[PDB]
């Protein structure tokens, strides 16, 4: 087997060699069971799988450290993750980033951010 006898999690999971280091597949709903890219957490939030690091896990990529409100889904945008929330805060409006995508009721004002971080936008 693998460090599994090394490495149960709380009872009810069942780890296993993972890749070298020996990871509790939940026999439950494994943590990852619904996609949450290993390094995130296990999020089924009650039928709404929203994997975000928030758990101050193993500092590893963390595509969510800087993680937008509930509904953003987190890329990385030139390395730095940018939340191209579900319904993408910016990225549906192409005005990249810099203004913002205030479509006023269907009005799309790429509005410069009268106060984002000092860019030339």
């Amino acid at each position: 087997s693998g460090g599994c006898n090394d490495i149960y999690c709380p009872k009810g999971t069942t780890c296993k060699m993972m890749d070298g280091h020996p990871q509790c597949v939940q026999n439950q709903p494994s943590c990852s069971d619904i996609q949450c890219s290993k390094g995130t957490t296990c999020q089924m939030v009650d039928g709404w799988p929203r994997c975000i690091q928030i758990k101050a896990a193993p500092s590893r990529p963390s595509c969510s450290d800087i993680h937008c409100p509930k509904g953003t889904t987190c890329k990385m945008i030139d390395g730095h993750p940018q939340c191209v929330q579900n319904q993408p805060t910016c990225s549906d409006i192409q005005c990249s980033k810099g203004t913002t995508c205030q479509m006023v009721d269907g009005w799309p004002r790429c509005t410069q951010l009268k106060v984002a971080p000092r860019r030339p936008s």
